[PDB]
C-alpha cells in the first residue's frame, strides 16, 4: 500500500514523517518538493498500517501548516510502481 | 499511438490519477513531470478510445484528491512529440 | 532559417503546441525548457517561412488549452541556429 | 535527541535564526533545506530543553530580518526522519 | 577581455531574444542564463567593455519588445571573487 | 559575516563585486532559493564587513530590488 501527505511547507512535513513512523509499522519511502512551497511525504507498508500511518500525520500536520491532501493506495498499479 | 494527459496541482493528485489511468482502461503509464507552482503532469499512451477513458478517469479520481488544472488527448501526435516526453 | 519559441502556464499547453507545431510544417522540435513556476518554453527551428507558420499554430493550439506567456521568431544563421540556446 | 526547525521567507532570516540557535543553547546545526519559493528551513538537534530554547530564539531573531513561517520541536524523533534532513 | 554583462527578463522568450541580439551586436561571449524563480532568467556575457556595453543595450531593447526586462548591468573589471559564481 | 539579499542575479552580482571593492572582505556564499532571491555572502573584521555591506547594499539598489541587508558579528 502507498500513503502520501502533502504539506504546504517542510517544517510541517517533518512532523507527519515522523508521527506517520511512530503511529505504525510503515517505511519512510521520503519526500518530493513540487514547487508552490508544496511537499510529498511518501511511505509504503500494509493497507492498514499505511491508513493509521496516513491518519496520524495528517492530524499532526494540521498543527504545524496547511494539510493540502492525504491518500491512501491499497494495490498502486505495477505501472505506478515503476514511476514512485 | 494516442497520447493523454492530466495535469494536476499537487504531486498526491498525480498519481492518484496516474492509477486511476492504468486501472480505467489499456494504457500505459509513461511517466509524470514536474514544471514548478505544484504543477505535475501525468502522461498515458494508448489507442484513442482507451485514452480518452483513461483520461476522464484520471481527472475524476484526481479531483477527490487534489486540483485538476488540464486534461487533454492528442489523438494522433506526431512522431516528433515522443522526444519530449518523460 | 530560425528559432520559433511557444511558452506557456502549463506543460499541457506545451505539449498541445510543440504537436501542432512539427504538424503544421516542416520545422524541427529542440525541446522545451523549464524555468519554474509552472513556465515552459517549446523551441522549433527550420526556414523562416516554416518557423512562422508552425509558431502561428502552436500558439494558437496552446491557447485552446491553456495559457501562452510569449510567442515569437528569431531568424538566425543558418551555420549556427543553435548556439544562443541555453 | 529532540529537533527544532524554523522555516522562513528568505535566506538571510535564516541565516540569523541559525547564528541565534547556536548562541542561545547547546545544540547542533544539522543544516538548512531548501524547498523553493524563498523558503529555507534550518534545523537544529539536541536536548529537548535547549532545543526549545533555541528554537524560540532563532525565531524572534528571524522575525527582525525576514518573515518566519512555521516554527517547531520534535522532542524525540526517530531515526527514519534522517532520511529527510538536510 | 574581462567586462561582464547582464540583462535580466521576466521569461526565457525575452532572454533568448538579448542574448540573439547581444551576440549580433558586438564581438562578446555568450556564457549562460541563470534561472532563479519567480519566472526570472540572467542572460551573462563576456567581452571587452566597449563589446559589452553595444552587446548589453541591444539586448535590453530587443528583450523590452518581447517582454519584460528587469534588469541591464555592465561590470567592466569585475573582482577575481566575483569569477567564482 | 554580512549578507545582501536581492530580488534578482544582477543586483546580486553588483553587491558582491561592490563589497569585495569596497573593503577588506572576502566572498564566501552565494545562494539561489527561489522567488527571485539571491543572497550573496562575505567574510572578513566586523568594520570591514559593515563598510563592505552598506556599499553592496547601496550599489545594488541602482540596479534592482535590495530584500535584506545584514550582519551577523561571530
Amino acid at each position: 500500500a502507498l500513503g502520501m501527505v502533502e504539506t504546504k511547507g517542510l517544517t510541517a512535513a517533518i512532523e507527519a514523517a515522523d508521527a506517520m513512523v511512530d503511529s505504525a509499522n510503515v517505511m519512510l519511502v521520503g519526500y518530493e518538493k513540487i514547487g508552490s512551497g508544496l511537499v510529498t511525504v511518501i511511505v509504503r507498508g500494509d493497507v492498514g498500517a499505511v491508513k493509521a500511518a496516513t491518519d496520524a500525520g495528517a492530524a499532526a500536520a494540521r498543527n504545524v501548516g496547511e494539510v493540502k491532501a492525504v491518500h491512501v493506495i491499497p494495490r498502486p498499479h505495477t505501472d505506478v510502481e515503476k514511476i514512485l
